[PDB]
């Protein structure tokens, strides 16, 4: 009822979490991806593929309709759908990005009410050990959550690309994937600490996830400031 903090976490924080869906006719369909929600979706429509460039997740930081979310979800692209928790749709703007961070925002017109919003929390303080919630939103009539723990900050990992590396990765033992990449990490304050990442794929390995630390998103905020 009240003696659990998680689920009064996420009960604050799903209905900001929304999805982001982008027709085809292309570039950010990287195969792992794809393959993720075609294999564990069932609930997408037998017209996925060919209709869908990219689905994932973000979240609203602020009433105006600014959203935060992976770059490789949204990237370049001319056609953004999003979709929330009430049920409402929108239409997104490319505020603007940066793909070696891999931070995207994105807007949304707000008619006459504002929208719910998260709070940035402080990176320079994660304390390992303590719970993280990572939030998503893929289908948008609902958020799937997964709980872990802080593993590690400032990870280094080599792209399996071969062709670079994910840095400054906050690393966690709660599951991160397509499912729920561009949702946000939470603390048990209701803070976001990252933007849950999937592009560490992570290929056929467990328990690994991680998510871009907010200190770093506020860095790339600034730099798209009004």
């Amino acid at each position: 009822d009240y003696e659990s903090p998680i689920v009064n976490v996420v009960e604050a924080c799903a209905p900001a979490v929304v999805k982001i869906d982008v027709v085809k006719t292309t570039s950010f369909f990287d195969p792992y991806f794809e393959q993720f929600f075609k294999k564990w979706f069932g609930e997408l429509p037998p017209g996925f593929e060919r209709q869908v460039a990219s689905l994932g997740s973000g979240f609203i930081f602020d009433p105006e309709g600014y959203i935060l979310t992976n770059y490789h979800v949204v990237g370049g692209a001319d056609n953004i759908t999003v979709t929330m928790l009430d049920g409402s749709k929108y239409d997104a703007e490319y505020i603007g990005g940066d793909e070696e961070l891999d931070i995207a925002v994105i807007k949304i017109k707000a008619s006459d009410k504002k929208f719910p919003y998260l709070e940035f929390g402080d990176s320079d303080k994660v304390k390992i050990g303590e719970w993280a919630i990572a939030i998503g939103n893929p289908l948008g009539f609902q958020h799937t959550v997964t709980v872990g723990v802080v593993s590690a900050t400032n990870r280094r990992i080599p792209k399996p690309d071969g062709s670079g590396y994910y840095v400054g990765l906050i690393q966690t033992d709660a599951a991160i994937n397509p499912g729920n990449s561009g949702g946000p990490l939470l603390n048990i304050h209701g803070e976001v600490i990252g933007i849950n990442t999937a592009i560490v794929n992570p290929q056929e390995a467990v328990n690994l996830g991680f998510a871009i630390p907010i200190n770093t998103v506020k860095k790339f905020l600034d730099t798209i400031l009004t």
